[PDB]
């Protein structure tokens, strides 16, 4: 991970 969201 490390990215984010939400989805
Ligand atoms: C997502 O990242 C932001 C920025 O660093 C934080 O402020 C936020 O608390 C974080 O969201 C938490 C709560 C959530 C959305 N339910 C997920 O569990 C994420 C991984 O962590």
């Amino acid at each position: 991970x490390x990215n984010x969201x939400y989805x």
